[PDB]
Order: structure tokens, then sequence, then C-alpha cells
């Protein structure tokens, strides 16, 4: 018997207007990781239940523009990629690049800057094989990265993350 | 915090060939009710976990023909209806009916005998208002789905799967 | 304020196998009319409620094969037509015809004998203009839907469901 | 001002089982032409109205199997073709042919023998140019031909023809 | 025998421009409840009929922008949730929230601020079980709540509520 | 034998910017009726053809914005309703309403102000039962009818309206 | 044996802003005819081949806005109509019209001024019956007309015409 | 200037009932090639027109069952594959195979034996690059489409139509 | 740089007619596992190409009826389930079951006996985390799990053609 | 056995506002070619593997507006065309044209300036027939896709992504 718990949190994300080499195409990127404790603030504590292990079965990231940005105002496209190891940490690019850093990655999916994206993924921490983790709740799971060409104007987004967490006795 | 558990069970159902007033249209009906205990045989009891109460959020009934019955073989249509009280029990009538007993009911939906059906429902048992039942508690019966059918010229066997989507609260 | 009441009844219909001029195409037809009293067997008279008038806003006829007839077994096509006057009464044809009697009618819709049909219509009885009839009153005949068919090689039995959408006003 | 009249008639059509060269693929064909008088027998005549001319705007042929033939019982495919002159008459095939006689024709459309077909066409008779004809009603309009590979068993069809006729004063 | 009556009413709704913590993501929410007297006039009226009980079978809320707001103008997304008791009242928030108050709820559905939303629900008042209430018509039914991230500019909406009410003798 | 004639005419319609109770939600409405004479501007009387009766089988109203109005610019929604009697005439509202006057009506359909609408209807005038009206006065018989409501917008919106009549004549 | 040749040409078309009866609805219209020589400027001549006759089987007209016009900017709707004789010429009206001149015509199809339109047609010149013309190439074929309510601002379009021409030996 | 010509021809194809290792899964295959001369039997030669060269831009193969075979009668699935050189000839196949010979090939697409298939392809013969062939020239063989199938329990007859879309330029 | 190789093999599978508890509903099940060596007999070992590791990114199982079985002949439904450990091995049932053994499993998907099924999965063998396995071959024989499928026992025997597809990555 | 590799690169493309013959319709065009070395870097690299040959099975070009251009702001339509030899070079037009230079071409596909386009193609370099090239080598240029456009009233900037689907064999 597997019990499932859905958790969610939100935050703002900004893509800043291009200020260097204006008129040329440059890319940047960022990334998101997942830990059960990131989502256990407004929620009672699972350890008080007689569950032995938990597993992050599925995660969802949805980032959509706000601040009055026009969806019909084109700002190019970047990519999203599911990267399931610590290597993802290098994708909060400190320097601008001339090429999209995530387009070459396995399973890279295009997304349009002015419309945002929604993507499902299976983030990864016997645990190494199945993902079942003893209750622990701070174990980092990787992960989703997203790239973008730098736009002419700053764009603000609302990001919602959703965890689909499994528990077994 | 709401935890969700999916449970399922299956069984055979048979619509027997018409042997009475053959050549004329007659209807019968049957029904299904839901209790958490119906689904807790291969599964430990959730109260061994420190859950306070449970609620049957959703139920699904899918009944599909087997035994070699042809789906393209027309055997008319009956109806399904969600009936959320003990009154549903009156619907497996020992005697045949001349009219479809469920067609008049609120939310009745047609189904073709040779195809079967799939239907979702919210079966119902302060608990009387919310549906939360303390974790004998697992045996509270929830109602309910009835299904009617015109009697066919030949017997039809079905595979039925029931699914419970059960909520547990901390 | 308009209150709506949905009523339904079912019956068997049969298209008999062709026995005359076998091997040639012949057509027959039948028709259905609607009266509130046809549907009030299981319901008290709405006049016991303080309703003054009623109106048959909409009617639905669904006729689907049964008796094991194969839907993939081709038996040609006839037509359905909404006929809102006494002329419809001539369409329970006592004699066979060489042409489809309903195909020429305004709004005629093709239907395949082996599949049946479903059709909505607005049957017709200040009453003459609006359809509002004082609540005798429940027996006013409303017309109407006719359906034609080429005579098949073998007898086909159908289950017919009729639905009335009846309006009542305050 | 154009007034439109819809006329229809039906008849049985039969494709006989192959009795020659059994086991080999052969094709035959037939055709249909349209004249207003073909459809006016059960219809009060337009002659009684003060219309000057008529024109066959559109014609429809629908031929569907009957006699208990199974639609899932495959019997190959032939073609339909719109042929707008007297040449069509040669397509009531006297002799079996080794190739589909209509497949090469302009606008030929496949149809499956066990399903039948539905096809719209603009049959053709200043009248030669526009189609307007003085009220006359026996002018022949061409036309639709249909071919078929000869099946192993006889198949009977119900055929409905529909005329969409325009009238002007 | 069940007789059905459809009732409807409309009103304006405003999401005010963000004036606190400007530049940061904050959420607010509101809610709607349903009483038959919200929709009824003195004429015509079901009380004058001989019905014994009524039941709100279904309710519909549709809220759509007006005032010239651009639908292609992105303003993020909030959530709707069906809440079937008086607790819903705590979602008319006086204090702004850093997290979406309805996203965690069972059955929460995303909606985009600049688009509005349409949602069906079964609001709740043996009456507690079936919903049948003696005619009375002031009984309050719950309920639908909706959240939103505070936008940069005020947005005005047209809201239509619809009740599908059943009556029995 | 039924002969069908399709007729059409167009005109401009305007919803004026709200000038009363500005900032609050108010509704207005208007309506359209149909007479064969409305559409026979350029066609001889069908009676000169040997037709005896006519019947308005179907009518269509399509109203779409013009004047550069943005379809993506939201201006709320009103309703359309088919009203087949003289009661429709009261929907040329001289006074503003706080509620949508057509939303409660049987068959009311929502439409978005910034998009316009298209709707089919069967307008109504033995004639009372069937709709067949003698030709000769007959062509001026008014048929009812479609009404449409709207919340008053912040700015004036101009529309193009096309009406289409599907008229039957029998022998 | 029928050989087919596809030819295409483009040009600019303009609907000028309304200057007469400003504030009121007025209509205008224009039209397009087809001759093989209109399309043989950058293509070798077919008579160098041993083709006896040619026939314009199909024509396509596509007119789409340019010059930065917003497709979401409503400017009403007009109609297109296929008119297969020389009378089509009367539709380039020197005077504005109070009604849409093409809406009454058989087969008229609505088109929205701010989106443009695309339409297929069979333009018309034994030749009158079939359309086969001896190679001749200047024969005029009619034709497609399009009407429009006059807009508040000028709208520029790109028009592409395509001919599908048949040749037989 | 490019002129286009559509040509077509038909023939019967049969998949014989399994007679070897009956009860076990075995595969066979066949193939089709294209030459303009295959399609010019009822057509004059384009060189009588002053065309210099031709090119097969596109080819279509459609093979559909006949002889009364039931499309709902499951007989497994094989594959089709476009193979653009003479190696296509290697699927004779003189010996039955235990594996589907075309499933591994690039671009292989599944087809169900009881339904047949339709597929478009670009068959291939400066000419080696462009495909333009001077107008013996009409006999250049273009490759090609192969199709495999698991051997059925009963013989299945098909009608096959090939279509050529040939370009000619001045 | 990731290089992808698609490999496929086929075989026959049979569901035998019910001979125990005839007239009652019983279920059985079977399962499939994946090893690169199961698909690499015609192809030389990818280690002869200068590849160091391989990883089974994706696997597909498609099982469709043959032997003349009618797709319109109903024979109920079972389930498929992705099981990524040794537990799958117990699902070639030695005994008939009164309940569907795979219906309770995470991600179980219904399939109809008379139609067959098609399902994609990610079968599982730093290798334990990522799936990258060294080439040498012991590596190419590492068993990956896995897909199990259950079925109600039918009244007559049904034969299927099964095609397995491996999507293998090399770096 | 065929191993497949996906490669991608991006760059900015710009259609400049019209400055000549302002007010009249004129066309210009450009083109893209493909070489494996356009997409490769010094490490990792295919040469270090024991592959005999490679070939570009498929290429994809996607060009989409950026810089804040409104997709709903109409700027007409041009065409894309696959041109598989060096003649394509003549389509980076130095002089403005009154007619669309690619619209007459075989397989020309319309595209709207304000929306951009996505197109698949088979670019071309026994090698001339099949595309297989020995690992010249990775520098062989493959042709090719050209795209035309009516000159707009304002400058439009695009992001372009090219994708190569490369096959390798031992």
């Amino acid at each position: 018997r597997i019990y499932t718990l859905r958790l969610t949190r939100q935050f703002q994300f900004k893509i800043n207007k291009q200020t260097t080499s204006v008129g040329n195409l440059i890319f940047n990127a960022d990334y998101i990781t997942f830990a059960l404790d990131d989502f256990l603030q407004a929620v009672p504590n699972p350890h008080t239940l007689n569950f032995e292990d938990y597993r992050i079965k599925l995660a969802k990231m949805e980032m959509r523009p706000t601040g009055g940005h026009y969806t019909v105002q084109s700002d190019g496209f970047g990519h999203t990629a599911v990267i399931q190891d610590s290597r993802i940490t290098r994708f909060k690019t400190t320097a601008d690049q001339t090429q999209d850093p995530l387009a070459p990655f396995d399973g890279a999916k295009k997304w349009f800057v002015s419309r945002g994206f929604k993507r499902l993924l299976r983030p990864k921490p016997n645990s190494a094989r199945t993902g079942w983790i003893p209750l622990g709740t701070k174990v980092r799971h990787y992960g989703i990265a997203f790239s973008f060409p730098q736009p002419e104007q700053t764009i603000t987004y609302v990001t919602k993350l959703t965890l689909y967490v499994q528990f077994r006795q």
C-alpha cells in the first residue's frame, strides 16, 4: 500500500533585461532542485505517522509570466532539461554564452520566453535504485534546468512547484 | 495534510439470457455499494498508521464484457445512475420490469449492453456532512451506483473492476 | 420562472424481414407522436402543483438495435423527418413503396438500419402559437417524428427510448 | 434572386459475384447521369411557376451496402470519377478489364467496395457555359462513373441521388 | 418527479493593484456562497407553488475580465477550490500571503488572472446528507473560493452565478 | 416541393461608452425582428412567381466588432435570447439595469462584448401554427425575434451586423 | 494523359481608410481575373512542347495583411464570391455602397478584413463546355470578387495567386 | 517549368496460409520497385512531347485486403520499409524467418496484416544526385518499398494500387 | 554526446483457455525483462566501437493478437505495470488468482485481452543511480526490470505477436 | 546497425526594414547550409569512434521572432524551399525582387514573417546517392534550405535553431 501526498510552493522569478552587448544573441540559464523539507512548512510533520520510507515519485514546475507582459510579444525560445545529478548546479550561469547551454541535452524541450512553460519530471536523490528514502526529509533531488535568450526588457514570472510524494509502511 | 490511497477489486457479473416473456422488452437492474473493508484484504489496516479518519473521495466502476461476446452484436442499452442513499437497495428487483427503472433518475446515463460502461461517482456513507469517518469504521457502507439493462437474447459475462480513491488525514 | 421536467419511456420496435418482392428494394415507414399523458404513468398530475400551463419544449427519440443484430451488418439506410401536422398520420405505411417516402421532406436525415438513430425535435400541438397548453390538457397530441427504412433481409428488433423535456411556468 | 430546390430518388444497385477468371483481379464499372425529369415524377412541376431558367448546381450520389453484407468483410477498392460529357457512356463495362478503368482519371477518388461511397459533383449539360437552361427538363447532365474489382460474392446496395437545382425568373 | 429551475445573478468584482511590498509576489483570495434568496424576487417565486423541498443540484461561477483589460496581458495564475463549510470565510484575506492559500487544497484548479475562470460545483447547505431542504430559501450553501497573485494594475471582472435548483412535491 | 431563398442585409450597431454610474456594472439590451419586406429591397415580389405562401424557416444574426476594437481587449459578456412574441419589444431598454435582463431567459447564450456573436433562430409571426403566410401585406408580417444584452463598456464599440433570412416558398 | 503546371504571382493590394460618410458603414469591392499569360513571365513557353490544348483547372487567391496591421484589431467582415463571367467587372464600384455587394451572391463566404482570406475557385473562360483551349494563352478566365467594409485606417496586403493548369497532347 | 503527371496501376497480391512450423511465429517479406515504363502501357511516351528528362518525385503503395477477409480478424503485424537500392532484392524470401526482417530497418513502420497499408516514398534510380533521367531511359528501375508479414493461419488476398508522381521539365 | 541505437526482437505469446474453476473469474500474469545481449546478436559489441558505457534509456513492449482472433470478440481486461526490481520475478503465476495481481500496483494500466497493448517503460538494472553500465561482456548481460502484464483467463486460447524495442544510449 | 546523434546550434537572424522603394512590395531571400563541423567541437567528437561513415539523415530549421516583436502584428508571408545543390547560393539576393523568388519552386511552403517557421528537410552533400560520407569528411557541406520574405516596414529580429540528425555506421 502506497500513500501519496501532494505538496506545492510558489515564488517569483525574474529574467532581467539585456544590458551587455545589446543587439546580439546571448543565453543564460538557471535550475531548480527538490527536497521534501522545502515543502513541509504549512504542513504537519510526516514522521509522526508510522511511515518508514518516502519517495518523490513526480515533480512539476510551471513558470508563467506576470507583471503585465504580453504573451504575443515575442522574446525567443530557450529550453528545459531534466538533469538528474549534481552537475546541474553549474547551470546558474555566471557568464553569458553565445549558444543555448541546454539545447544539446538529452530530452531538451523548447519553451517560449513570453509564454513560460510547464514540465513534469522524475527528480532523483536501495535508495539509489528505487528512490525510497528512510524518514532524511532534506535529501536533495535533481532536477530541472531552464535556459533563455536574454530579452530586451525584464520579465517577471510566477513559479509553482508541485511534489507528488509517496509513503510506504 | 491529506494522503491518498488507491484500492481496487474485481469480480464477475452475468446478465442472464431472457427466459421469460421471450420476444418482449423487459428490464432488470442491479447496484454496487462501497465499504473500505471491501478493499482491505491484501492491504494492512490504515489505523496501524496514526491516521485519524478517512473519506472515500471518489469511486470508479468499470464493467466490460468477456466470454467472447461480440461488441458489434447489438443488445440494446440501459442506464447507470448514482444513488446516494439506502433506497438504492430496491433496484435488484426479483421481478422483471417493463420500463427502464433508472432512465427517469437524476443524472442517468445511457450504456450499451454489448459494450459495458465506466463511471465515476462520489459515494456517500458531523460525518453525515463531511464524509470523514473515524478509523468497524472501515465497514461503513457508502452509496452508490445502480445499473439497468434490457434482458438479452443470450447470456453475457462481464469483468467488473471497482476502484476506491480514499483520503486519510493527519 | 420556468420549471422543467424530464420524462422518459421505452418500448420495442421491430422491422420485419422482407417477404414480398424479395430481391428488390422497397420502403416502409412509421411515426411517433407525443402527449404528456403518455409519460405520466409514474408521476402525479402537475396540476396538484400550482402550475397553470405546460409546454413540450423538446422531445428526443433514440432507437437502437437489439436481439443480437450486428452493427457491422449492412442493411441500407432510410430517413427521419420532423413533421409537425396531421399529415404525419399517413406514414405508418400499410403498403410497400418503391421510393423512400421521407427522403424528400424538409430536414430529412439519413439513418442506417443496422445502427438506429437519435434525433431531437420540437413537437407541436395562444397555444397554437406558443405551445403553452392549460393543465384533457395533458392528452393534447404533439407531432411528430417519422422514420422510413428499406425492408431488410432479416427481422431487426430495436429498443426505443423517448424523452420529453416539459416546461411549466409560474 | 435564385430559388433552390432539393430533389432525390433512390434505386438498388448490384455488383455480381465474379464468375469469369475466378481467382484473378478484374475490374468493371458503371455510371450515372442526371436529368431534372428523372426527379420530378413525384413532385409538382416547376413548369407551373414563372421561372425562366433552371440549373443543376450540385449533385450527390450515395451508394451504401445492404442485404446483410458485413462492412468489416473486405472486398477491395475501386474509384469514382466525375466525367462531364457523353464519353462517360462507355464505362458500363461490357468486358472485364485487368486494370481499374477510372483510377487514371482526373480527380479519381478511391472507395471501398464493402463500404460504398458518397460523392458530390457538378454535372454538366450560353447554356453550355453557365448551365442555365430554359424551362428543357430532359436535358442530360454528366456525370459520375464508379469502378470496382469484381468480388467473390454478390453485393447489393441502396443508392440515393440528390439534385440541388437553382431557378431564376 | 423532480422539477428543475435555473436562476442567475451577476455582479462586479475587482482585483486591486498591488500597493504593498511592490515588486514581490503576494497572494490574496475571496469566496462566494449561495442562497436561493440571493437569486429570487417576490415574483415569480417557488414558495407560491406546492413544492415541499428544494435542493441546489449544481452551481456555476464564471468570472471574466472587463474594463478593457487585455487577455494577452500576463498577470500570473491563482487557484479555485470548492470549500463546503463556513471555514471558507477565512479566505477573504485582510493580510497578504506569501504563498497561494488555495493551491494546497483538494481539487484546487489553476486559473489565469487575465483570463478569469468558469467552474461548476455542488455547494452544500438528512439535509446535510442529501441537500433536500424544506421551503428555508435563506439557507446558506458553500462554496467556492478563488485566490490570485496581486497584479500590477487593477483588474475589473463581470461575475455570473448560476444555480440549478431541484424541487419535489 | 419547397423552394428556398436566402436574403441578407447589413447595418452598423454601436454600444456607447458608459456615462451613468461610471465604475459600476450596469446592463442594457436591444433586439431585432424580421420581415420579408426588410430583405426584398432588390427582388420582385415572390407572388409574381406563382407562389401562394412563404415561411421564414430560419434566421441568422452575426454581429462583429469593427472600428479597430481589439478582440483581446476584454469588455465582459452579455447574453442573447430568442423571444418569439411581442414581449421582446420591451428590451429596447430606456433605463440602465443592474442585472442582465436576458440571462434569466430560456435558451440564453453568453456572448463576449469584444468578440460579437453569431446565432441561428426560428423567428415566428393556420399561419399561427405552421408559419406559412399568404402572399398577395403578407410580406410585412413581423417575425420575432432575437434580443441581446451587454454590460456597458468603458469605451464605445462599433459593430457590423449581418442578418440572413432563409425563406421557404411552396407549390 | 494530363500534365499539370503550377504557376504563381504576387502583388500588393490596399484597402484605403474611409473618407466618405465617416462614422457610417460603407462597402466597396474589387475582383481578380486569370489568364495564362499573366503567369508566364519568368517561365518558358508551353507551345515549344507538343501540347494541343490547355485548361485552367483550379485557381487560388490568398490575401493577407502586412505593414504591421494587428490581426486582433477588428475591422469587420466582407465576402468573397466566385463569379464566372465578365459581369464581375462591375464590382470595382466607383461609388461607395451601403450594403455588402457580394453577400447576396451564390456561394458567398465571409472573410474578416484584419485577417485576409484564402479561397480556391474554378475560373472559366467544346471550349465553353470543358474549358480546354487551343494553344490562346491570353483568354480571360473569371473570376473571384471580394468586398469589404471601409476601415478607419488604411490596410496593406500581400496577395498571392496560384494557377493549376492542365495540358493534354 | 515543371510539369507533373500522375500514373497508376493495380495488381493482386496474396499472403499464403502458413504451412511450415504451424503453430509457431514465422515471417516472410516481399518488395516493390518502380520504373516509368511499368506505368506507360495506356499512355503515349512523354518524349513525343518535347520533354528532355523526367524524375519520379513521389510514389505511393496501397495494399488492402479483399476476398471477403475480415478486417477485425487479427493476424498480427509486420513492417514496411523504404529501401533505396538493390539490396531490397534480398527479401525474396526463399526461406521463412523467425524474426521480422524489416523491423530493424531505418524508418520501419508497423502495419496490421488484416488491414493492409498505405505508404508514400521517394524511390531512387548528375542523375545519381538529382534523380533527373533523360527520356531505355523510361526503364530505369527506382527503389523501393519492402513489406514483411507474420504468416497467417489462412490465405489473404489483397488489391494493390501503385501511384507514380512524375515530374517533367522544359 | 549521446549516440542512440534502436534494437528490436519479436516472439509469440499465448494465453491458454481456462481449464480450472471454469465459469469463474481467475487471473494470471507474466512478465518481460530486458538485457542488451538479448538484442545484440546480429550487431557487433558496441565496445568495438570506442564506446565505454551504455544505458537503456527506453523500452517498448507491443503485444497484438493473431491467429484469427476477432478484436471485436470481448475477453475482458487485465493490467500492465512497470516493476523495477526482483519482485517482478514472482509474477509468472504458478497458481491462479481470484483478483488481478497487477491492478493494485503503482502506475497499473488497463489493457483489453482481445486488443493487446503497447507500453513504454524505463527498465532499471554510479550505475545504480544513472543506469550507465560499463562495456567490455558482463555489462551487456545486466538484466533490466521490467514490465509485467496480467489477464483474466479467457474461454478460448489466444495467440499474440510480441515486439520488444530497446532504445540504448552510448557515450 | 545505425547509431544516431542529435546536434544543434543557434544564431540570430535579422530582416531589415525596407529603405528602398518604400511603399511598394519587394522580396528578398537568404539560405542555410549544413556541415557536421558547423555543429561539432574539439571534444567530444565522432572521429575518435570507430565509425566508417556518417550521413545527415534529417535537418531542422526553426526561426522565431524576438526583440519584443508582436506575433499578432502582420507583416505578410514568404516561402521556404529545400534546394539540394550549390545553386541555392544565388538566393541571398543582393537586389530586391518584385516577385517572390521561392514561391515558384517545387515544394515551396508559405510562412508568415511575424511568426517565423519550422521546417524539416533532407539536406544533400555512392555518396551522391545514399548520403553516406567517410569520416572532406565532416566538412562536406550539405544543401539546403532557402527562405524568402517581403521586406517589412520595421526591422524584425529572430532566434534560429538548427538541428542535425546524423547517422553513423561501422
